[PDB]
């Protein structure tokens, strides 16, 4: 059972953008998505301070960033409060209307598209690398969902039959042919260095047979 969706307009049109302008610092993305993996961590955390049972699901907290050549993805794991159905059709748990509204202000008054993620939609730079993002989430209070869009308009949610996640989100970042420098090791730790340094989880960047 898979159902399909449109995405608001507004949505639709922030994609579109970051698809099709010329903007060469892509390397953000990561930064952006990593941000999005303490926020959630962030928020499980808050929750177990007054109800340990919060991290029957999982007691760790922590960022995994799993490259693969052979799939050509760039996963991004973490172990947050992650996402109920309800959450990934309302734009991944975002408040992406008026952060698109407001990054479209700022884009004319002088900002570039590395500043989104103060608008609260850094989720969707995920497209300046991909070609199709896959999110796998579960959230104590819902089932395990897949979130899926190749960009177009649509998305599609479904229960996920995969490997059970006890709790968190992973974004299967489906790289564009000529992105393939961010499964290079050497590559991701220059930007994790540089752009995360100050992330409050450890961030494990798994490495290849």
């Amino acid at each position: 059972e898979v159902e399909t969706f449109a995405f608001q307009a507004e949505i639709a049109q922030l994609m579109s953008l970051i698809i099709n302008t010329f903007y060469s610092n892509k390397e953000i993305f990561l930064r952006e998505l990593i941000s999005n993996s303490s926020d959630a961590l962030d928020k499980i955390r808050y929750e177990s301070l007054t109800d340990p049972s919060k991290l029957d699901s999982g007691k760790e907290l922590h960022i995994n960033l799993i490259p693969n050549k052979q799939d050509r993805t760039l996963t991004i794991v973490d172990t947050g409060i992650g996402m109920t159905k309800a959450d990934l059709i309302n734009n991944l748990g975002t408040i992406a209307k008026s952060g698109t509204k407001a990054f479209m202000e700022a884009l004319q008054a002088g900002a570039d598209i590395s500043m989104i993620g103060q608008f609260g939609v850094g989720f969707y730079s995920a497209y300046l690398v991909a070609e199709k993002v896959t999110v796998i989430t579960k959230h104590n209070d819902d089932e395990q969902y897949a979130w899926e869009s190749s960009a177009g308009g649509s998305f599609t949610v479904r229960t996920d039959t995969g490997e059970p996640m006890g709790r968190g989100t992973k974004v299967i970042l489906h790289l564009k042919e000529d992105q393939t420098e961010y499964l290079e090791e050497r590559r991701i730790k220059e930007i994790v260095k540089k752009h995360s340094q100050f992330i409050g989880y450890p961030i494990t960047l798994f490495v290849e047979k």
